[PDB]
Parts: structure tokens; sequence; C-alpha cells
């Protein structure tokens, strides 16, 4: 599975995710502002953080 891995508004990039069936996109706000993290797999849902997990290549833009 190939997943996007760039942060926030950075130019889109990809990495391979061996042994993963999911890609994730995590969005949250802190003192720095709104942060968007993308990568392999799918972490558990936490209040305050908006999480999107998907199953196809580069689905997490």
């Amino acid at each position: 599975l190939e997943c996007h891995n760039q942060q926030s508004s950075q130019p889109p990039t990809t990495k391979t995710c061996p042994g993963e069936t999911n890609c994730y996109k995590k969005v949250w706000r802190d003192h720095r502002g709104t942060i968007i993290e993308r990568g392999c797999g799918c972490p558990t849902v936490k209040p305050g953080i908006k999480l999107n997990c998907c199953t196809t290549d580069k689905c997490n833009n």
C-alpha cells in the first residue's frame, strides 16, 4: 500500500507501507495552528483529533 506522508499543506509525497491495509490522515489544532499528519496504518480514534483511515493507494491526501 502506498500512502501520502506529507505534513499539512506541503507538496504531496508518498511512501510504501509494508504490511499495512490502511493509510491515515490526522487533523488537529494546537498553538502552532492546524496540523495534518499523514502516513501508514490507522491509529485509534481520540477526542479532539479528526481521523480518516482509508484502504487504497494515496487515498489520504
